């Protein structure tokens, strides 16, 4: 496998549809070494959920507090001497900040929160998780959405929350391009996960992609988990600061 | 003038040098009925610098304040019966958010900060000005700059606070469209201002894109103020979301 | 008028539906003196058709022809000591070009002609105008659609031939700054001209930049025009290598 | 080897250094089987360079040609039943076009003939490979370079050749998308091939990309070959139309 041996990782896995949970299968697939983490009840669940993957850790970490992402690399070192990837697939924002036009939603504390945890929450963890990565072709993947390139209904500060977080593994990926580490982004097409269920627009979203994409399909969690898991390859060292859209095309064309 | 009668909202003039500034100049020779906001101790500085320009009102907003934006546009209802455009020249981040390494310096808190007012504020006049704004062809624009685009030294988590800006924008352009109102932002080039100061590497900056631009050359708050100008004109009637840059062609170069 | 005494040449001039009537009836208001080139067999009707803008010449000008293109400036420098700005508002490609699958209709002579006409004329204006440019903060815009940034149904080989168009821009900007001449596109919504009836795809097109753009509407010459004015003013001497979308802010969004 | 069993068609291949030999080891490691073509006197050059590639045919194909481009999917038709990707990885323009300003260098000629071998070769490969590749998770992967973004000095008309190959590398995306197939490209830093001659200033390229980009280095043929071999892949069916820049992170940042 071409992640043999490496150690990795993952955030957001929380059911067996979440996009975490095809980069969990595509990275053991190849052979990586798997941790994990989970938000403070979801612990069981998720602990049954990623036994199948025989996981190093399952480690609780809530991206809003400073105090958690820091143990959790603490109690990561524990088990592992160094870390070579770690794989951001987690965002959130409030309800109302994902439904109907925009500026009548739009509030200061709903921005500051998706920024915090959707954006910020990267930059948080590639801080603490730099010290075991320095040199050795580490790697960080996050996951993004069109929504941050274009403005469109419903998702809202979600979008203005992802544009934040794409110029962040930018910026992300100059500071630790000196340690070796190299800093991505895949771009999902719309998939059916829990999350998604949050959005108003969903299921347009769907349909609307499969119609106007030149593949004439939906995207599914191996292509996207296919693509992470290669993102943190050694074959993958020449890229950095990039953003790759799997989306069956989506993103190229206008009209459809 | 090709702002006659205009009534326009200038936030960001500090001094003479002042982007805001090259901005009141451009619209007061193109007709325009100017207003201007400063923050804390800045009345009587702001009042003395924008005198010239004949203001109707030099009124209070600390952005950091959704009630002192709330008042501004209550204070600005009594002497206009509508607002034609909203002029955004003001970002913030701390300073150690401006210096060093990105990961090094990112905190919560100056991401939070950062993002709060150099972006959410400008969704925030949108908010509270759209009423006075709805169906008179009104306008918006937003200051930004190249590091929303591609990560830098030392502009950090500024950078990032400019994508999440300039994403702004285009969902406030989205939203605002059905109200006849027109969203842009305006990406300048380094320019010798109060704030520059606040940039480490700020004179790498400039004589590097002097260097390495197509025009060989900076460019001034005339150049920035004069496009700003034009943006909230019927000129531009058909341009919304845009970003465009005033930086003497630095954004489309590679290599010098 | 912000061009007054700016001496300007004008293409593409065809009907009073032409994006360059647009240009032309923006650039006389604004005290431009104003010159136009034909292609063979159009002389009379695009002669009576500028006499409305007191033009300084009217020239045969067939972009196929390096000919043509040098007599161009050969006679115009018999009228004019120098020139402020060249306005390129033409395309071409053959019909079999602009309908079906990409695949199935592109050739390698209509590859070849669209761009040679549609791109390359771009390059071969300020080849041969540059000298009259020298010194003056010259300008030179061109027409662009959104078909050369996004793969779209129809628009094909000439969206192929745009994105060099935009390329072509760019380079030359960079050739042409040490000289003080700035070059810029526009990129325009889809606008009901003579051009327009040979692409198949054209009412759906239009009707749905109306109905998805953030404006709700389609945008007129005069938008258009009234734009690229503005890039050829003093105004807009820190601007170049730009890309200006005059669309209703159809580019900024996905969905609708 | 996640290529096992494909059938890929390898372009470009001239030397131990061109970016086709790298893609060719990496493609041979993964299971693919593989052809190669070869232009003019090349045929022994090229046969002995590939032969430890076990290849099911080395076939004569002059890009300037579509007899030879129909002629060689036929000959392949004999070998194979069908085709899984195509490798583009091919470009020429002129030597004059590639030196000094792009205004004082571009010709016409010169134009049409780098578009005509750099970018419309790649929608030729396509129109007579297509049946062969159709419905079987097929892919093509074009070589592009950063001068197709953004203009630079000396890439010139190439630059505008690269940014018209990137179009169409999107148009034939969506054309080609109904039979399953991706279309992609990966953009390369600077490596030392052959080619890299005929670029005045390529030593300053690379020394600068080294010196500027976050990995602080040179990307390698096996980097480049890694990621084209990947964009053939099962793992990739989710991303066509896209451009991934192997580059050590270059076209991230701004300044260094
Ligand atoms: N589903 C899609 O169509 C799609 C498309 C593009 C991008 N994405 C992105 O992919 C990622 C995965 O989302 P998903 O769609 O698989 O949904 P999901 O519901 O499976 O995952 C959401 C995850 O975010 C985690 N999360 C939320 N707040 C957290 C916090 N404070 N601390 C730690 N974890 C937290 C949740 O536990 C959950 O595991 C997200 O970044 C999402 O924005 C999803
Ligand atoms: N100077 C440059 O090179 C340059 C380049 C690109 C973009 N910009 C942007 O242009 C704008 C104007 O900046 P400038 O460079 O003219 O500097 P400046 O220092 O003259 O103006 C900055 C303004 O931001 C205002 N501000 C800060 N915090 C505020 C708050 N909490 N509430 C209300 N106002 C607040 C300040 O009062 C000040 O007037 C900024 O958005 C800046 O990021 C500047
Ligand atoms: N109509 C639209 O919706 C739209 C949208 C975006 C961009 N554009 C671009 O705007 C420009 C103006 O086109 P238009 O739509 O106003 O159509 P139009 O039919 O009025 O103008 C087409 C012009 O191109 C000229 N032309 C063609 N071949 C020529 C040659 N070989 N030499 C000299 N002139 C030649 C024709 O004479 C004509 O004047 C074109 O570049 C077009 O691609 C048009
Ligand atoms: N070397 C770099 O730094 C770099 C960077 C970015 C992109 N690229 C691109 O990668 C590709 C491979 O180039 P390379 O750098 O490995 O150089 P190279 O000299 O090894 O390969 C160039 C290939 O183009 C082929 N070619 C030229 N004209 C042809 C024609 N008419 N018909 C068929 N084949 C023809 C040549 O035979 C040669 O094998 C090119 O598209 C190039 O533009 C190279
Ligand atoms: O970003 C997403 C984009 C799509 Cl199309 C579907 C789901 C997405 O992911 C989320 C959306 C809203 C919240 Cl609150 C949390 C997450 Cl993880
Ligand atoms: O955005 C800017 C970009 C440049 Cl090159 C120069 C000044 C800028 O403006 C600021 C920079 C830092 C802070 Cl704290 C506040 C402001 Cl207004
Ligand atoms: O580029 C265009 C885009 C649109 Cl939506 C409409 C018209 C356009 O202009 C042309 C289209 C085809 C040919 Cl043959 C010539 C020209 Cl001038
Ligand atoms: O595109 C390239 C970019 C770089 Cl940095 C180096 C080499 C390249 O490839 C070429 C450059 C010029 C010619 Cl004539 C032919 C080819 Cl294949």
């Amino acid at each position: 496998g071409f992640l043999a041996g490496k150690k990795i990782l993952i955030t957001g896995l929380l059911s067996n549809k979440s996009i975490a949970y095809g980069i969990a299968k595509a990275m053991h697939r190849e052979g990586a070494e798997l941790a994990f983490t989970y938000v403070g009840q979801f612990k069981d669940r998720v602990e049954k959920l990623c036994a199948e993957f025989n996981p190093a850790a399952v480690l609780p970490c809530d991206v809003i507090s400073d105090q958690e992402i820091k143990d959790l690399f603490v109690e990561l070192g524990k088990v592992w001497d160094g870390l070579d990837a770690i794989v951001h697939s987690i965002a959130f924002a409030p309800r109302d900040q994902l439904e109907g036009n925009f500026i009548d939603c739009v509030t200061r504390e709903g921005f500051s929160i998706a920024h915090d945890i959707s954006a910020y929450s990267f930059a948080a963890l590639a801080k603490e998780g730099r010290s075991m990565m320095k040199n050795r072709n580490a790697s960080m993947v996050a996951l993004t959405y069109i929504g941050a390139e274009k403005a469109m209904p419903s998702y809202n500060t979600m979008g203005v929350a992802k544009a934040s977080l794409e110029a962040t593994v930018r910026y992300t990926a100059l500071a630790l391009g000196e340690d070796g580490i190299k800093v991505n982004a895949v771009s999902a097409g719309p998939i059916k996960t829990l999350a998604a269920s949050g959005i108003s627009n969903f299921k347009k979203m769907l349909d609307y992609n499969a119609m106007v994409s030149p593949l004439k399909k939906n995207v599914d969690i191996m292509e996207v988990g296919n693509t992470v898991a290669f993102l943190c390859s050694d074959m993958a060292t020449g890229i950095t600061g990039e953003v790759v859209h799997v989306d069956a095309g989506y993103h190229c064309v206008s009209m459809g």
